[PDB]
């Protein structure tokens, strides 16, 4: 896939694409609840993913937010402070977003691609938190408010390493 990367002042990369997801990935469907972002991030980090593995991710995001809030430019367009931000995202079944990917990527030192679905299993843009190539990073699929994991087609391990 040919990228046109733009490094943003917000602190991550952006690129338009025109991609049939299944030509490159397998969609690993995550539970259709408000924890789906954390499920899909756990799918990229834990090979033996469990139904509660997303909790491991969500707890790390809260500490990542406390560590990196004052140096993360993406926070500046939220309209919240740290105390109010944590009070929202720590709610059970509350929707995760790209800012939580931002914090987790900083804490775990892993690159995450977020592919935005515009029509059925087709993506029109992608954002990257990190520098690593696509095949050695976590890829997830943004589907309205839902998130799924994307696993490279010719791979045997679901999680990265
Ligand atoms: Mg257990």
């Amino acid at each position: 896939v040919n990228f046109d990367w733009h490094l943003l002042l917000n602190g991550y990369y952006y690129s338009p694409v025109d991609l049939e997801v299944e030509d490159i990935f397998e969609i690993v469907n995550q539970p259709m609840d408000g924890n789906c972002l954390y499920h899909s991030l756990a799918c990229g980090m834990i090979e033996e993913q469990q139904p509660d593995s997303y909790k491991l991710i969500k707890e790390q995001v809260r500490e990542a937010a406390g560590l990196f809030w004052d140096t993360t430019e993406e926070t500046k367009t939220t309209g919240e402070d740290l105390n109010g931000y944590l009070a929202r995202i720590m709610k059970p079944n509350e929707w995760g977003s790209s800012l939580e990917v931002n914090f987790f990527s900083q804490k775990a030192k892993v690159t995450v691609y977020i592919w935005h679905e515009d029509a059925s299993k087709h993506c029109d843009y992608v954002v990257r938190y990190g520098e690593d190539p696509m095949l050695e990073s976590i890829n997830i699929m943004h589907r309205r408010n839902h998130y799924d994991y994307l696993k490279p087609r010719g791979n045997q391990r679901t999680a990265v390493v």
